[PDB]
């Protein structure tokens, strides 16, 4: 399937014990999709003071599209040093490994895969 339907619990910045994916664009796409797949990731809310808590590069989760059945369609976009490798909407969260953190809500979403 081109998508699936996901449910992603989202975390508080402070409680995240593994921070960010890996260290190249292109490690952090692979791991986050990896993790997408396997139930183990976890969405941060972007506010004030959160990103540079996380680790660079960043994977976004971004709407790509505007709601099939609760779930918003979004896609992946990473950044790094203020440079984005994909162009989409408006941002979700920063996604993150999931490693059994206890969540403050969940976000349904539609991933294009």
């Amino acid at each position: 399937k081109t998508h699936v339907q996901l449910s992603l619990p989202v975390l508080q910045v402070r409680d995240v014990l593994v921070r960010g994916f890996g260290d190249s664009v292109e490690e952090v796409l692979s791991e986050a999709r990896q993790h997408l797949k396997d139930g183990t990731c976890g969405l941060v809310e972007v506010e004030k003071g959160v990103l540079p808590q996380l680790e660079q590069p960043y994977v976004f989760i971004k709407r790509s599209d505007a709601a099939p059945h609760g779930h918003v369609m979004v896609e992946l976009v990473a950044e790094l040093e203020g440079i984005q490798y994909g162009r989409s909407g408006e941002t979700l969260g920063v996604l993150v490994p999931h490693v059994g953190e206890i969540p403050v809500a969940y976000r349904k979403v539609l991933l294009r895969k």
